[PDB]
């Protein structure tokens, strides 16, 4: 409808794929080469589906802090015979609040899904599913199930990947330049 929902289209259009793990479907953002990132809640084995491709996991890792405290993101280098564009120069260098922010998903159950979420603040400490998780991004919107993995960007950034709700509020885990930097 505007320029939020361009640059949003921008990146599923190129960067996203649907990964599918024993705990459900997902949407997945691809950041360069064959390296992507999911919640880690989807727990990823050895083996992912990748569009409904049988696809081999060649590395995967739990992002902590340097408290050793869950990032709630998991980076996953994929088995896959083509790299993603490299969105590496969209992402934030700082933790930061935003403004005007969408939230995309796309899914078997969620196809071509933009949410205009508005006002995204720096949250920092969430108690998410029971287990503390830091650099949380709180926005206001009852977000559902079936929107994890889905891509917070702002006009020109990539800044998060939802990971949570409480039926109010959504809560993203931050995406930093610092976590791809090879």
């Amino acid at each position: 409808m505007g320029p939020g929902f361009d640059f949003a289209q921008a990146i599923m259009k190129k960067n996203t794929v649907i990964a599918r793990t024993e705990k459900g479907e997902f949407t997945m953002l691809g950041v360069y080469d064959r390296v992507a990132v999911i919640p880690t809640h989807a727990s990823v084995g050895e083996i992912i589906y990748i569009n409904d491709v049988e696809t081999r996991v060649l590395d995967a890792c739990a992002l902590r802090d340097l408290t050793d405290t869950n990032l709630e993101i998991t980076i996953v280098k994929l088995d896959r015979n083509q790299k993603f564009r490299d969105i590496r120069h969209f992402l934030p260098r700082c933790e930061d609040d935003y403004n005007d922010a969408v939230l995309s998903v796309h899914t078997s159950k969620f196809p071509n899904m933009y949410i205009p979420v508005g006002q995204v603040t720096n949250y920092g400490f969430l108690n998410l599913g029971g287990t503390p998780t830091h650099r949380i991004l709180m926005y206001n919107f009852p977000t559902r199930a079936g929107q994890c993995g889905g891509v917070v960007t702002t006009t020109g950034k990539v800044i998060g990947i939802h990971v949570g709700g409480n039926g109010a509020q959504g809560f993203a885990a931050m995406l930093l330049h610092s976590y791809f930097t090879d």
